[PDB]
């Protein structure tokens, strides 16, 4: 019960027994605490509570020092001392921003904002704090249990009373009752569970809330500037395809962590994957939140670095389907490809870790626990999506504010900006360019002509909360006859019930553009369904139409992000 202040490093027995996560306070920040906030309870070696019997007096104002122990008011000796005086909480060794992360419930966008605006041990006691209220939130949703089973993909549920009933998509897993985790996507409900068993009813099903273990290291470790390449050796053949990040990846080997801002197929997972071909002696450990973003990374590896020193870590709970051709779990390879969650504890001479919007400052901060490197590389883009923040509901979170990372490239720039966009028609890159690069982002496509936009507001329907606009899937059906090319289209939209309506309707695979981020496809069909906050999200409209190669079709519901869309408009 003796540490460190989370508010100014000083020694201190005292810590909030009324913050979800207990945090060290010293002295004078701990009177500072219980004096502006609704929490009074104060803890050290024992609790400062009213050592009378049968009292409740537990407000270290209302407490006082009588011999060793404390007493409150009406139960204190003559020679007592009040626990909270002259600006101090007595203690062993004898904060406006720190008070409103410990009293908020994280279901504004403000409390996000100060959680990246704070120092750096605020941002690590706000990450804790707010992924301790995210797994509680997990307990107040409602039991699932199986009533009956129709066939091997689809099935109807019993639902607890009176507890919230969450909603249904592949974001939301839950766990088998230990019968695998599940998921699931809306009478005829579809169930797919990441272990075959044969759907049994009265067995249910509970989304596994994990215990938030407490941050140590911090978000970003503090930024060293080097005079020459430190600990890495470059080669002088790095190939005619790597040499234009050659630049790039030496001012990798002159700083301790290096900034990425790599808009949709600027060249991401080859500069990564050539950093490794510019220090071919280097141990890089490639890392990303999702299993796709780290098997993307993987597929980059398998075609350039030699498979012997590559290794895929999968975690012993494996969870939906990852890479399969690399050696599993062989932690010491020169090539390390693992998520997030499942980092073994080890050191590199370069971390790489992917796709940093969707980074959390957990883990962040997780990273930095786990792996201790000479570099780190923070390769994403604060223009795309960010990680889906479950409590937030009033107010939208701004890219400046996703993470640590983000917060940098937003502010003071990026270290590094790869400026040329070589997947998509430009048609497609002119929009994006201006919409969230500053005009910044250049084609190195011409205009496919293939690019196409429909003012359609259709009619919107709701599955509880999720959207479903049936007359523009229906637009989609007459255009698709017309566009027999299209045929081969992925449909995207902001809802997966969209998604489902046009998965039956239409019979073109389905994305939503969350799902969508990091992926490419040829022609792309994207129906805005409502023009919600959720749908006209700039990040969101910027991911969807960058992953087109050849074409897109926006049938669009908002006035703004049609008008700026710079495509040929059609008629119906
Ligand atoms: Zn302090
Ligand atoms: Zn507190
Ligand atoms: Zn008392």
């Amino acid at each position: 019960a003796v540490g460190a202040c989370v508010l100014c490093n000083s020694q201190t027995s005292l810590r909030c027994g009324a913050c979800i996560r207990r945090p060290f306070l010293c002295c004078k920040c701990c009177y500072d605490h219980v004096i502006s906030t609704s929490h009074k309870l104060v803890l050290s070696v024992n609790p400062y509570v009213c050592n009378a019997p049968g009292c409740d007096v537990t407000d270290v104002t209302q407490l006082y020092l009588g011999g060793m122990s404390y007493y409150c008011k009406s139960h204190k000796p003559p020679i007592s001392f009040p626990l909270c005086a002259n600006g101090q909480v007595f203690g062993l060794y004898k904060v406006t921003d720190f008070n409103a992360i410990a009293t908020c419930d994280w279901t504004n966008a403000g409390d996000y904002i100060l959680a990246n605006t704070c120092t750096e041990r605020l941002k690590l006691f706000a990450a804790e704090t707010l992924k301790a209220t995210e797994e509680t939130f997990k307990l107040s949703y409602g039991i699932a249990t199986v009533r009956e089973v129709l066939s091997d993909r689809e099935l109807h549920l019993s639902w607890e009373v009176g507890k919230p009933r969450p909603p249904l998509n592949r974001n939301y897993v839950f766990t088998g009752y230990q019968i695998g985790e599940y998921t699931f996507e809306k009478d005829a409900v579809v169930y797919r569970g990441t272990t075959t068993y044969k759907l049994n009813v009265g067995d249910y099903f509970v989304l596994t809330s994990h215990t938030v273990m407490p941050l140590s290291a911090p978000t970003l470790v503090p930024q060293e500037h080097y005079v020459r390449i430190t600990g890495l050796y470059p080669t002088l053949n790095i190939s005619d395809e790597f040499s234009s990040n050659v630049a790039n990846y030496q001012k990798v080997g002159m700083q301790k962590y290096s900034t990425l801002q790599g808009p949709p197929g600027t060249g991401k997972s080859h500069f990564a994957i050539g950093l490794a071909l510019y220090y071919p002696s280097a141990r890089i450990v490639y890392t990303a939140c999702s299993h796709a973003a780290v098997d993307a990374l993987c597929e980059k590896a398998l075609k350039y670095l030699p498979i012997d020193k590559c290794s895929r870590i999968i975690p012993a709970r494996a969870r939906v389907e990852c890479f399969d051709k690399f050696k599993v779990n062989s932690t010491l390879e020169q090539y390390v490809f693992c998520t997030v969650n499942a980092l073994p504890e080890t050191t590199a001479d370069i971390v790489v870790f992917d796709e940093i919007s969707m980074a959390t400052n957990y883990d962040l901060s997780v990273v930095n626990a786990r792996l201790r490197a000479k570099h780190y590389v923070y390769i994403g883009d604060p223009a795309q999506l960010p990680a889906p923040r479950t409590l937030l509901t009033k107010g939208t979170l701004e890219p400046e504010y996703f993470n640590s990372v983000c917060r940098l490239m937003k502010t003071i720039g990026p270290d590094m900006f790869l400026g040329t966009c070589r997947r998509c028609p430009a048609e497609i890159v002119d929009t994006v360019s201006a919409l969230v690069y500053d005009n910044k982002l250049k084609a190195h496509k011409d205009k496919s002509a293939q690019c196409f936009k429909m003012f359609y507001k259709g009619v919107i329907t709701h599955d509880v909360s999720s959207a479903i606009n049936r007359p523009q899937i229906g637009v989609v059906r007459e255009f698709l006859t017309r566009n027999p090319a299209w045929r081969k289209a992925v449909f995207i939209s902001p809802y997966n019930s969209q998604n489902a309506v046009a998965s039956k309707i239409l019979g073109l695979p389905t994305q939503t553009v969350d799902s969508s981020q990091g992926s490419e496809y040829d022609y792309v069909i994207f129906t805005q369904t409502t023009e919600t906050a959720h749908s006209c999200n700039v990040n969101r409209f910027n991911v969807a139409i960058t992953r087109a190669k050849v074409g897109i079709l926006c049938i669009m519901s908002d006035r703004d992000l049609y008008d700026k869309l710079q495509f040929t408009s059609l008629e119906i």
